[PDB]
């Protein structure tokens, strides 16, 4: 019991440096920018005050040094007042209209917002609020139409009295669930806090990271939106945010090396941060690379990364986000 504690929250990890050249904190960001995804051309979204409001970020990744705007909310379908976003995820559809989906936790309840994305604005324009029966504890999403997502939930239970319960007793309920307008299912069960999720440029495979047993889970998805388990990877950090570069198909992870730190902040003692890429992550001998990693003196609690024309940018759970030269 305390044994399977200390190897979940992987409790005595300290972190070997991995520095960058250039690295700069985002000005505008101290509240926390736990997810973000960047289009192909270049904007990126970031969520941000996690629980000043929630908000989503705004940085135009071409600029030189990009700044963040906030993005106006707009409509009447949704109570801005207790916006709390956690994932996001964005689908572009054919005619170009860009739709971003998010997470939001609007009290102890969960619900997936969906926004169409106004560019010459820069608003976001609310379409629909979806909760399911399916969707108790969402946590990311990776979109894959305007109101078709999957979704993990990181817990069984909607109570976060039952959910801490949950969390300490090792239960392992956390699932995944496809869920579109006519057909929502359960695709896969059984996790210890399944939490990012991403799918590969070509839409035939799904990734989840399952945090606290500290694997990526790679599955086949096929074409009726089921998945059947293909890999496992494991590493020795908890693996938060996947985000899939689409030239590529390489993966990259926000980490954080030690879960006492993440899940028991102390301010003398703060979660630092660290970032993997993964290569090849079909072969038999998957290439993982350490790109970032620190104490946390400068960025705590990285929970996402993404990198944009040589640059990368990674953000945390509620703390800053950095914007590095790779
Ligand atoms: C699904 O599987 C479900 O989760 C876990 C293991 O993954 C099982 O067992 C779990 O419950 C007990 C309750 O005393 C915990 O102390 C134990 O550490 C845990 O592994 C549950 O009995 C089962 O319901
Ligand atoms: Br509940
Ligand atoms: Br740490
Ligand atoms: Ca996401
Ligand atoms: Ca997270």
């Amino acid at each position: 019991q305390k044994s399977s504690f200390q190897t979940r929250f992987n409790v005595h990890r300290e972190v070997t440096p991995v520095e960058l050249p250039n690295c700069n904190l985002v000005k505008g960001i101290d509240n926390g920018s736990e997810d973000l995804e960047i289009l192909p051309n270049g904007l990126a979204f970031i969520s941000s005050g996690l629980k000043k409001s929630g908000k989503i970020l705004l940085m135009d990744l071409n600029e030189k040094e990009p700044a963040v705007s906030e993005l106006e909310i707009i409509g009447n379908t949704l109570d801005i007042s207790s916006f709390n976003p956690w994932g996001i995820s964005t689908f572009i559809d054919d005619d170009n209209t860009v739709y971003l989906l998010v997470v939001n936790h609007p009290g102890s309840s969960s619900t997936v917002e969906v926004f169409k994305f106004q560019e010459e604005e820069k608003s976001l324009l609310h379409l629909k609020t979806i909760r399911h029966k399916l969707l108790p504890s969402v946590n990311d999403i990776v979109a894959v139409g305007p109101e078709h997502f999957y979704a993990t939930n990181d817990h069984y239970f909607i109570d976060p009295y039952l959910k801490s319960w949950e969390m300490h007793l090792g239960l392992a309920w956390s699932f995944v669930t496809y869920y579109s307008p006519n057909d929502v299912r359960v695709v896969a069960e059984g996790f210890d806090f399944a939490n990012g999720i991403n799918i590969s440029p070509d839409g035939k495979y799904v990734y989840i990271a399952e945090l606290l047993a500290h694997k990526i889970h790679v599955y086949e998805k096929h074409a009726n939106w089921t998945l059947t388990p293909l890999r496992v990877l494991s590493f020795d950090t908890l693996v938060d945010n996947i985000s899939v570069d689409p030239v590529t198909g390489d993966l990259w992870v926000g980490c954080h090396p030690n879960g006492m730190r993440i899940f028991f902040y102390d301010a003398e003692n703060p979660p630092g941060s660290e970032v993997l890429r993964i290569q090849d992550i079909l072969s038999e001998e998957p290439k993982v690379t350490v790109v970032y990693a620190e104490n946390g003196t400068v960025l705590q609690g990285s929970t996402v990364a993404a990198v944009y024309k040589g640059k990368l940018l990674i953000g945390t759970v509620f703390h800053k986000a950095l914007y590095c030269d790779l």
